């Protein structure tokens, strides 16, 4: 039993991480065959990161002003990229613990392990959610770009995110693996403001869900809601409306329980109308939206 | 910016989990140099876990009734002994992955990384705290004994737990790799109660640093407190009592911040009379008491 925030075993991950030195500018790349992906920012000079014209900064780079470092060991870069934000630098070593792997974009509210790496060693493991205004609620510092994000099915890697940016708000922002950013960012060193976010229902359903398995049952009540009168109450209160595909989704949820998503709904409606009364679920005083029905059910039995 | 449950990366340990097998009882064990350990429950039956005597169970045995599997490769065993509650079967074979390692006990209070795994192949990593009553609030399905927990200094892997059982209230209970219980625990399969717990006062205080390292200033106020003013309070909610050594401890984060630790306290004095009045602290509505100095330390700048 218990209910944790918890990330993938991290150690196929590791075993990819590089340090990656244009100059004097330096960050975290992934080394995967015998390419090294990171952040184009890589190139920029302290008085390039404002106003970079990245095409005009590569051209007039060649494969030995990049300094790639695996540990104790340089690799030779013998050729050198741009893939929208991302700087591929081919090596002439492939990487010996390659894991399968897969470049894949996620949604909003989908959820992955993030391994936090400084000088290409890696530091820290946690569960982040892709919020709906595409930033994630990181732990993150000076050297932690080119840091990627990741789930693991079965022995295969599948890579997601690509660290590049803090926001003001403390926010974190980046790409996938092609390099195409996650919302409407781009990677310069200006103040760039995130939109408008919203609660991830359906993850705040199978968190519910989540919490009767593990056996607080106190939220629970008699009465049933429908679809459209609980989505007038979510508008009320910045949650996301709930559809009948979501409502699918839950379905191994709902029968494992015994609970109708709907009678699930109406728990979640008294829950946002009167709050909690200093009670707990699942140890927190506040619904918690990051958690995927995926992984509920990874975790619950 | 941002604070986050993190855990240390886990593949230096992922490469020394491996399955133990007696008979039908199966189990995680540890695979350091040529010695497997493990938790001695696995030379159970089913009929020998409610009240086995360990000492007859074991000179019963002899190596080939151990099948200890290190993914698909089966190591043989060669040696087997037991030390408290832990079981160290010698292989033929030196783990070629085995990291600088130590075994470790740590105090209540203090943080680990849990390692979940099954079958001897990891599922899943998260942060812990040991509870003053010398549980902890873990996350583990059946067939997570033997899951260990450690933390990672430098290069060197300090193992702080093996994970045995699970309580009626769902907390978690175990050893160190020396194999002796944390709290007033014994390895059978029947039910025993935790003791009461109480509030690691001294992970609030740091949390509450690292809130205001991170932003969070609204908590704060111009009042000061005596040790002996707060440790009435402390009392009254379930919080353990603050010493000098404690604010001692503090001092760092005092420091850095600005703010004194008898100030600080002054704060969580009002939080705890009042509530917290709708709003958060990085993201929670209670007051966390899972985070140690050093954490907060590693992870703030
Ligand atoms: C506080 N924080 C939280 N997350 C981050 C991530 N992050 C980072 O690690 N580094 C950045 N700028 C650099 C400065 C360098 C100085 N040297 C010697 N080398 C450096 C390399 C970088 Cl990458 N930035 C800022 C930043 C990085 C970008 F990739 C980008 F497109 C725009 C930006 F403003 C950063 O956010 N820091
Ligand atoms: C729900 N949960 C949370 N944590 C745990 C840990 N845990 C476990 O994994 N297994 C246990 N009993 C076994 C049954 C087996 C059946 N087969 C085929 N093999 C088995 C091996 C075990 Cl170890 N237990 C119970 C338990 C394990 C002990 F080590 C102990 F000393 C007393 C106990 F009651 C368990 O708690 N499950």
């Amino acid at each position: 039993s218990g209910f944790r925030k918890m990330a993938f075993p991290s150690g196929k991950v590791e075993s990819c991480m590089v340090q990656v030195t244009c100059g004097t500018t330096t960050l975290n790349g992934l080394w995967l065959d015998d390419v090294v992906y990171c952040p184009r920012h890589v190139i920029c000079t302290s008085e390039d990161m404002l106003n970079p014209n990245y095409e005009d900064l590569l051209i007039r780079k060649s494969n030995h002003n990049f300094l790639v470092q695996a540990g104790n060991v340089q690799l030779r870069v013998i050729g050198h990229s741009m893939q929208n934000c991302v700087l591929k630098l081919k090596v002439d070593t492939a990487n010996p613990k390659t894991p399968k792997y897969k470049f894949v974009r996620i949604q909003p509210g989908q959820t992955f392990s993030v391994l936090a790496c400084y000088n290409g060693s890696p530091s820290g493991v946690y569960q982040c959610a892709m919020r709906p205004n595409f930033t994630i609620k990181g732990s993150f510092l000076n050297g932690s770009c080119g840091s990627v994000g990741f789930n693991i099915d079965y022995d295969c890697v599948s890579f997601c995110y690509m660290h590049h940016m803090e926001l003001p708000t403390g926010v974190h922002a980046g790409t996938d693996l092609e390099g195409n950013f996650y919302g409407p960012f781009v990677d310069r060193q200006t103040a760039q403001a995130a939109g408008t976010d919203t609660t991830i229902t359906v993850n705040v359903l199978a968190w519910l869900y989540a919490a009767v398995i593990n056996g607080d049952r106190w939220f629970l009540n008699r009465f049933t809601t429908t679809l459209n009168d609980f989505n007038l109450v979510a508008m009320k209160y910045n949650y996301e409306p709930l559809t009948q595909d979501h409502v699918d989704i839950l379905g191994p949820l709902s029968a494992q329980t015994g609970i109708a998503v709907l009678d699930m709904c109406a728990s979640l409606k008294e829950l946002l109308q009167n709050g909690m009364n200093g009670r707990t679920i699942l140890g927190s005083a506040l619904l918690e939206d990051e958690f995927t029905p995926f992984d509920v059910v990874r975790q619950c039995s």
